[PDB]
């Protein structure tokens, strides 16, 4: 049955019937839904060839050509090299087509209304660790742009049965270390405790800071992992002040202007493209509420509010969400003074009702994880929180996927 | 490990197994295929005994007496009465327990910490329209205890064969009018616009003001409505006044101090309570933030903003997010000056993560619908929005029914 889907703020409704494509089961049943949960509980040629065949045939009904001699004979193409080999290799254009949809079939994410506007670069052809490091430079330096940021993935080999994955250990490019403390307590950024640890185990000399910059492990097929320090020129932050809060900036609170995901895998038309790093641009509240205002991140709700002389001790005085706000103000203003990309929640969930629309129009419908879409400040005082939303997996897709040690 | 659904809280890193879902006899709107978590509505003898069985043995391993020789009678005594008529009756105490329990099942409720504390008027003698308002009457003058509310809920009689249904019209017990203008806005709340003029078709004489307490509608079997208007000494209500904004109380905003819930559907055992009214208090973010701020309720944002003199031609100035948690304040001050019950969403948060912590210790897990625990500002703020919930339907349950006309 193809779900109604209401907006409630406007009355208005449509019908989902994109779901009907999906070839892939997610973790709710009739008995009862999952679809809070963050992560999966668990996480053949002719299944291989059928999703190559679909995902060629994805391809040329984009390009218009859907019937003809090219479509026809690369389709041949495939199924050739799989009855030989067991696997198949993808065409550059073909490529850069699959990682522009991985990003539109993307459920979790509030930002795709720029899913056309994605720079790819083919790194299919690296060799080693070395090799990667150099395409994660070039990545980076391309994205970044001195602020005026731009969506970028580069794509490292796919994975093949006989042997181990190219991966990026880290979760994304730019991290923060996270140094824990003999009495348990966390310095710096309490997400990346372990990967600061793997670093230093690998031989990284570590620092003692609250915001120094992890180097990179790169990991090249059944090899250990190798150790690379991004220069410094190349890693962009703003400091955070405050547009009328002078005491913020002496909080010494600083973010890295890029955010570039590393440990997701890329599938297109069944082949698993284990190290894929892409990149856009944040949401302030990304920053603003989860990373620094967290309880199990940099926890500076607290100390925001001292400073600002509210009232700590009844949960009444709505000192936490004072303090919010005022973070988030000063990560927009920060932002904006460093000339650094940067989209607010209101703008963002606006350009996604009218994603949600061009898609309705393009596909009949949208995957959309509604818990992920809202954001973390200020729900419902954005249009997506009244928008109904229906979840489910289309490929090509980003997916989780295990941590390599 | 275990086959039951795994849940975890990722501000602190546990972990629990939801055994209770098994319990569950009725699907929910989500598949395998696709997620409808975020759907708001989504679309007998050896069944009504399978029901009542079943409702039977939860009340007898309630006291403790389950396979008892009293047990068992009981089980006989329901089989005979359907039997013989088509349906069957509870007795007192059986009511007292399904109406708690419908309460301590609904998933969307965040202030279920409270779920024992309900008292349980007996209104199943009910037997004409008038009778009903004399009840209600007494419900709202025991709930509202000149602000020091209680929880209640008066149960009026069962659906029965051929007979039709007790039926208060209104939404809620206390609702303020919402008239549509010739220019097509509405003065008032316009969630309740059908039910206003619904009213006036019923000869109620309508006002027109912004914050009118409109009459109830009430419907004994096989009649048509009657109109009853509430004395007004019944219904508190609390004038908004800000802390610090001395401004704020020339608004002339207010809101009543009882939630009194009266269209749903109250089901026990198989056997359905088409009026079942009941009460609570509020938390904050219902008044301040979906009630006063959403698009299509009040809408007083910009007009806040605007006496805030915040920059409302900007997205990026966070007027919206700035003005919202100064309502949401001066809705908590009010309420607290005027000695009224309300609690915080901080509050509410907090102790509703004591009560899943008691419910997977009693019961082995806690249906809870993610979407709607999260309150709707400050929702990363709050210990919920960390914690992986399981949705499912349990019965007894509080059901959602068609509007009787
Ligand atoms: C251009 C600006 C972009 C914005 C503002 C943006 C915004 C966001 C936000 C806010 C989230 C939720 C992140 C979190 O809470 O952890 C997200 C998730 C995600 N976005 Fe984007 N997006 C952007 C570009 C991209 C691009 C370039 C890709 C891939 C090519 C992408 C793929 C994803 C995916 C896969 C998720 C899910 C992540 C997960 O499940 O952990 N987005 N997006
Ligand atoms: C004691 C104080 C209580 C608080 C603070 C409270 C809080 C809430 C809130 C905030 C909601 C969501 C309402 C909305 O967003 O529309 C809710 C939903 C609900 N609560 Fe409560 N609750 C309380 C008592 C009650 C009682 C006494 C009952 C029944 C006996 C009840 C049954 C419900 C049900 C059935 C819903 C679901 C409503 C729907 O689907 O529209 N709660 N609760
Ligand atoms: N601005 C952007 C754009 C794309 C993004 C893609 C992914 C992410 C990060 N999401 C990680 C969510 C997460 C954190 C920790 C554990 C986990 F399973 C999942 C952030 C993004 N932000
Ligand atoms: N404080 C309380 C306690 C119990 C409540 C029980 C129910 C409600 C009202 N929720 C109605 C939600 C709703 C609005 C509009 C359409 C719809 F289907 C559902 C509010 C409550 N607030
Ligand atoms: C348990 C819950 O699903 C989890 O905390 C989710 C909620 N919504 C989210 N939304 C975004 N955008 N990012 C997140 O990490 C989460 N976390
Ligand atoms: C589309 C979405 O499900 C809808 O707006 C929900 C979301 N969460 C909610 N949560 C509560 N508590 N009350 C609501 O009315 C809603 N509305
Ligand atoms: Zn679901």
């Amino acid at each position: 049955k193809f779900p109604r889907v209401k907006n409630w703020e406007l009355g208005s409704i449509t019908y989902d019937t994109l779901c009907a494509q999906s070839q892939q089961d997610g973790p709710c049943t009739p008995r009862r839904c999952l679809g809070s949960l963050v992560l999966p509980r668990k996480l053949p040629a002719e299944q291989l060839l059928s999703q190559a065949r679909d995902f060629i045939n994805q391809y040329y009904s984009s390009i218009k050509r859907s019937g003809s001699q090219a479509h026809e004979e690369r389709l041949q193409e495939v199924e050739a090299e799989v009855a030989s080999t067991g696997t198949y290799h993808l065409r550059e254009s073909e490529l850069v087509f699959g990682a522009k949809q991985a990003w539109r079939n993307a459920p979790r994410c509030v930002g795709r209304i720029q899913w056309g506007k994605l720079q790819v670069f083919d790194a299919r052809d690296c060799s080693s660790a070395q090799e990667m490091f150099t395409y994660i430079c070039n990545h980076i330096k391309y994205a970044t742009n001195r602020g005026n940021l731009r969506s970028a993935i580069t794509v490292f080999p796919q994975r093949a049965p006989g042997r181990g994955d190219f991966r990026i250990w880290n979760s994304q490019l730019v991290r923060y270390a996270g140094y824990r403390q003999q009495d348990g307590s966390v310095r710096g950024d309490p997400a990346n405790v372990e990967i600061t640890e793997l670093c230093i185990q690998h031989g990284w000399t570590p620092g003692n800071g609250r915001f120094d910059v992890l180097p990179l492990l790169l990991q090249a097929p059944d090899e250990a992992p190798e150790l690379f320090v991004l220069p410094p020129e190349l890693v962009l932050e703003v400091p955070l002040e405050h547009p009328t809060l002078e005491w913020f900036a002496a909080l010494g609170l600083r973010w890295y202007a890029l955010p570039a995901v590393s440990n997701m895998l890329l599938e297109i038309g069944g082949l698993e493209f284990s190290a894929a790093p892409f990149s856009g641009w944040y949401m302030s509240t990304e920053i603003g509420t989860r990373n620094l205002c967290d309880p199990h991140r940099y926890n500076i709700l607290e100390d925001v509010a001292v400073c600002m002389d509210l009232d700590t001790r009844t949960t009444s005085s709505l000192w936490k969400d004072k303090a919010a706000v005022e973070i988030n103000l000063a990560v927009l203003h920060s932002f904006q003074l460093a000339k650094v990309t940067i989209v607010d929640h209101h703008a963002a969930t606006v350009s996604f009702m009218k994603h949600l629309d061009n898609e309705q129009k393009a596909r009949g419908g949208c995957p959309a994880d509604w818990a992920w879409i809202v954001p973390p400040i200020s729900g419902s005082l954005t249009p997506v929180f009244h928008q109904e939303m229906v979840n489910y997996i289309l490929s090509p897709a980003f997916r989780y996927q295990p941590d390599p040690w």
